[PDB]
């Protein structure tokens, strides 16, 4: 019941009381008025300097309504009526030292009609003199208004647009809300002056239901979020909160020691391979190998990486057609684990937090662990304190990190300054939770993002998350945290768009536990459809990144293309053969070799594979890396298909002779087809045999119908070939 305070204390500052002999009826009579006002409106307007005074007779004739042009002395209602300042009981001015006028009564109780202006007026006060400041109302509600604009009822209309809006034709796009922001404006103080006024609430909830839903979440919830985007404008609060945060950790800071602070340091900036010490370490007849391989002749070392090798030989020179060798592969392989630079938390991106994944050679693992091991240790002090309750850190982030494919598309072609809102509902889709598993490092106060970051995060962290302060005003969190997503919205930030994500720090534990009932219900549903025993473990969620959700709500939709588009004796047979070798279908957000299906069967680690989607017959399971985009594969279903063919290949080549299991691919009969047909499909396909297979298998299964017949009139005896293995397997 702080509450009461709350008004009493910021009223006794913005409410100023002017009246005749009666000051305590008509003081106490404001006081009734006002109350029905979200506190946080109230504080907002102090925020900005606002002041509201109550006064008798004609409110013109006061100090702060002098400078008053002999124009803005006509006002119109909350109904559309012209009238005049002289002869009304309310009014709110512009300007950068708002001001808000009401005349004296109690009867405000009574006369509804009045407080309704009233209201109106201070709705104003919020869409015009306050949101403004911080670019708001925007696409969220311009949503609202379209819905009402093209729903079927035209009542909600009728009550709170002006015939400048009804009359629009098309939908009101953000374009149409900058040209037009008064009208707007006006729109959203009307609905907020009925939904605060207690009985022209029913009418506004009666004819317009998505303004009244709009305007109830937001005036119980969101509104405190108001406040707090525009209190990270204001210098001296952005000061106070640094502070306070400074002095909770000054302790902390004031012990670090110089290895402490070598940590922090060297895990804000990763260390780059140092051209020189590779050289060294190679060797003699290595160096020679080197000393001509055409980088570029592979595929397997991206453009960063070829750039590097290349300054590397044409670093060694200075004294005294293009085959794709086999040792040489073999050697640019061992370099490509060599050449990466030393990221501790892209170690633990990569690898989810199991640091102790073969992924990399032994000793630079061991160094891994140790330096995380250690800033595990410094950061033990949680944010938790008495100088503070509710606290918000910021993160700007790139959404190639969550969703690259999606990523492709989320800035619109033409204007860079927009964001494609088909990609936005897309992305916003299926994301209600996410993880950290490395160090996430936020900002204090909110800071402009690089281009390629259009995400800006707005977290709330807990009293129990342990952090570790930095002098440039950030934050270094613990890893492993847990984050349940509260609201995604498109917003306008210093002339361009972003998407803001409100997010809640939560255990991990809780995270975890959504995904394995996930794990375990996707298991019992798809373990029914394919007539497996009841407690099979198929699908797996290898879960451990920022996007989390996705990955699990985005399983259930592949496995849904996945069986639509292949005939279910095949699936059935071949996904048997597979539960027979304890093969499983992963979904994860952790670097393919760091799978142990794929790991656990390779001969040395350089041999091992990342990308979009993988086989792995040796343990009879297929892998699909979430956040990544399959350079052919237009989404993540086709990449399952993809993989589900190089399964196929391989039942098809067992059932030849069992006494051998080989690839069907592998095949005389299919080598000479590739030797013809190899060249007629995709580009991917064209690498080799086994793919080539399974780029065909693909597009026969296709949901694009014109996709399968590109496959059945360019490549007409492997159309054949393929659908003679089905309905081998599918009987034999
Ligand atoms: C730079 C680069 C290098 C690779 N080797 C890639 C491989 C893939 N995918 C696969 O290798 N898939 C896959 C899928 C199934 C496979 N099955 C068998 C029996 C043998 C395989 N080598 C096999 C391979 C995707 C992108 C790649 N990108
Ligand atoms: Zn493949």
């Amino acid at each position: 019941k702080t509450q009461e305070e709350h008004l009493k204390e910021i009223m006794k500052h913005i409410v100023k009381i002017e009246v005749k002999g009666e000051e305590a009826v008509k003081k106490e009579a404001a006081e009734k008025l006002l109350e029905k006002v979200p506190s946080d409106v109230l504080e907002m307007y102090k925020a900005i300097g606002g002041k509201i005074y109550i006064v008798d007779g004609d409110i013109t004739k006061h100090i702060s309504l002098e400078a008053l042009s002999e124009d803005k002395k006509k006002i119109k209602d909350i109904y559309g009526k012209d009238a005049l300042l002289h002869e009304h009981y309310v009014y709110a001015k512009e300007g950068y030292e708002p001001v808000l006028v009401i005349q004296s009564s109690e009867d405000y109780v009574e006369n509804t009609e009045k407080a309704l202006n009233v209201y109106y007026e201070i709705g104003k006060i919020l869409s015009r003199d306050i949101l403004s400041k911080i670019n708001q109302p925007y696409q969220k509600f311009l949503d609202v208004l379209n819905t009402i604009k093209n729903a079927s009822d035209s009542d909600g209309q009728d009550l709170l647009f002006t015939n400048q809006l009804k009359e629009h034709p098309t939908d009101f796009s953000v374009e149409f809300l900058e040209q037009n922001s008064n009208e707007v404006q006006e729109v959203f103080a009307k609905a907020f002056a009925y939904y605060i006024e207690p009985q022209h609430r029913d009418v506004l909830q009666l004819y317009a239901p998505e303004a009244f839903n709009y305007m109830d979440k937001f005036n119980e919830q969101e509104i405190n979020l108001s406040l707090e985007e525009l209190k990270d404008q204001r210098m001296l609060s952005r000061y106070e909160k640094w502070e306070k945060i400074k002095q909770h950790y000054q302790h902390w800071s004031d012990s670090l020691s110089e290895e402490g602070r070598g940590l922090l340091k060297k895990l804000q900036i990763p260390i780059e391979p140092k051209k020189d010490d590779i050289i060294h370490s190679l060797s003699q007849e290595e160096k020679e190998l080197l000393k001509r391989i055409q980088i570029d002749s592979s595929d397997f070392l991206s453009t960063e990486e070829k750039e590097f090798l290349k300054k590397l030989q044409i670093d060694i020179r200075d004294s005294l057609s293009n085959p794709l060798s086999e040792k040489e592969k073999e050697f640019l392989k061992k370099l490509k684990l060599d050449i990466q630079p030393y990221d501790i938390n892209q170690r633990l991106q990569d690898t989810g937090g199991l640091i102790d994944s073969p992924s990399i050679n032994l000793d630079v693992r061991k160094q891994y662990k140790r330096d995380i091991q250690n800033i595990d240790a410094l950061l033990h002090q949680s944010i938790g304190s008495t100088l503070y309750n509710k606290i918000y850190l910021y993160e700007n982030m790139n959404i190639n990190n969550l969703t690259a494919t999606l990523g492709a598309d989320l800035v619109d072609s033409t204007d860079n300054t927009k964001i494609n809102r088909g990609i936005f509902n897309e992305f916003k889709k299926n994301f209600k939770y996410s993880i950290s598993s490395n160090y996430m490092i936020v900002d204090i106060n909110e800071r402009p993002a690089l281009d390629n970051e259009r995400l800006k995060w707005r977290i709330q962290l807990s009293p129990d998350t342990r952090a570790g302060y930095l002098e440039n005003g950030k934050l270094i969190l613990q890893r492993n945290i847990g984050l349940e997503i509260k609201d995604v919205q498109i917003i306008k930030q210093s002339e361009k768009e972003y998407i803001r994500i409100d997010a809640k720090v939560v255990p991990k534990s809780k995270i975890d536990t959504k995904i394995q009932e996930a794990q375990l219900n996707i298991n019992q549903e798809w373990n029914k459809a394919l007539g497996l025993p009841k407690y099979t473990k198929l699908i797996t969620f290898n879960v451990h990144n920022r996007y989390a959700s996705n990955i699990v709500e985005s399983a259930y939709l592949i496995l849904n293309e996945w069986k639509n588009n292949i005939q279910s004796d095949l699936i059935k047979k071949v996904t048997n053969y597979l539960v027979d070798g304890n093969g499983r279908f992963v979904f994860t957000d952790i670097t393919l070799p760091n799978i142990a299906e794929q790991y656990t069967h390779q001969d040395e680690i350089y041999e091992q594979v990342h990308s979009k989607g993988l086989y792995v017959p040796e343990s009879r399971s297929i892998l699909l890396h979430g956040p990544s985009k399959g350079v052919e594969l237009r989404n993540d279903s086709e990449g399952f298909i993809h993989e589900f063919g190089h399964a196929v290949d391989d039942y098809a080549g067992y059932l030849l002779d069992k006494n051998q299991s080989d690839l069907v691919t592998n095949s005389k009969k299919f080598i000479d087809i590739f030797k013809e047909e190899g060249s007629n499909l995709t580009s991917y396909g064209r690498t080799n045999e086994a793919e080539f297979f399974a780029e065909a298998f693909r597009l026969m299964h296709s949901t694009d119908h014109a996709e399968r017949l590109k496959v059945q009139k360019n490549a007409p005896k492997t159309f054949q070939f393929i659908n003679d293995q089905i309905k081998f397997i599918i009987n034999s």
